[PDB]
């Protein structure tokens, strides 16, 4: 996984570093232009890797509840479908890799309300109860069935929480995560 | 905070080699004309330093992923007698340190 993409992706650009130097050391007499150019890849190859990290650095930190609700409320304002959400008591002290999994789902869950719902409105609720957090999102369109679906029911599980769908007055999403 | 931790270690030690590797390249560049020998030297510093990055995203990647600690006593007489992740990652650095050891 993150294994795989750290060894591959950046493996392969710090390996390359290591022989563009070492060939531009064996040209520098010999070919110095050609020394020179090979440095310039060095360094363009060094700052795609600093890009590499960042985007590794950034799956594994995980996305935060908070910025996945921003997130949210642009995607549905750009779909046209109108963002209701009383705000509510915070999540008390929620896992860090927890509110993860639930800003995974909650992106996923908005995207297929812009995607299939033809919905007018999506309603947003975040509440802690017990000893677990509840998100639901609701939309007002119509559902299109009976991937996406079966991997946050999966993530969800994994992590000992649940996923329900209700298709009676749209498409009503409830995932609850433990703490 | 296990996430968190790794993900600070790459960023860490990642992020200054990388930049290293930029700042050195740029130097060596500077210098094969009026400096060879500066450049080669330079130069044979970024190789080095693309190394010690290859061998830092090893090792992280085995804190992701006892007979060890006997050999590597071996090769200095060693005694035992018979949560995972922070025990085990722990112990090896114990050992690595004291390189008689029942605690040493
Ligand atoms: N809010 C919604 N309104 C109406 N239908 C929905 C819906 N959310 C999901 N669906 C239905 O579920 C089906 C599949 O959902 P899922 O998210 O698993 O796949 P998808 O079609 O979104 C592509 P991906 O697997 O890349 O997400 C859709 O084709 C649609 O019929
Ligand atoms: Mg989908
Ligand atoms: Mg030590």
């Amino acid at each position: 996984r993150i294994a795989r993409d750290l060894h591959d992706t950046l493996g392969q650009k710090l390996s390359l570093i290591g022989l563009k130097s070492d060939l531009a050391r064996k040209l520098i007499y010999k070919d110095p232009e050609q020394a020179a150019r090979e440095l310039k890849s060095v360094q363009q190859t060094a700052r795609t890797s600093l890009n590499e990290v960042r985007k590794i650095v950034s799956s594994m930190k995980g996305i935060r509840l908070k910025d996945e609700l921003i997130n949210i409320k642009q995607i549905l304002e750009a779909a046209d479908i109108m963002f209701i959400y009383e705000e509510e008591k915070w999540p008390e002290n929620i896992s860090l890799l927890n509110e993860n999994i639930l800003s995974m789902c909650l992106k996923e869950a908005v995207t297929n309300v812009v995607k299939h719902s033809q919905a007018k409105t999506c309603r947003v609720d975040i509440q802690q109860l017990w000893k677990e957090v509840v998100i639901t999102v609701s939309d007002d369109g119509t559902f299109k069935g009976e991937h996406g679906l079966l991997g946050m029911r999966e993530r969800l599980e994994f992590a000992n929480g649940s996923l329900h769908i209700d298709t009676e007055n749209g498409t009503k999403l409830t995932m609850a995560i433990p703490n």
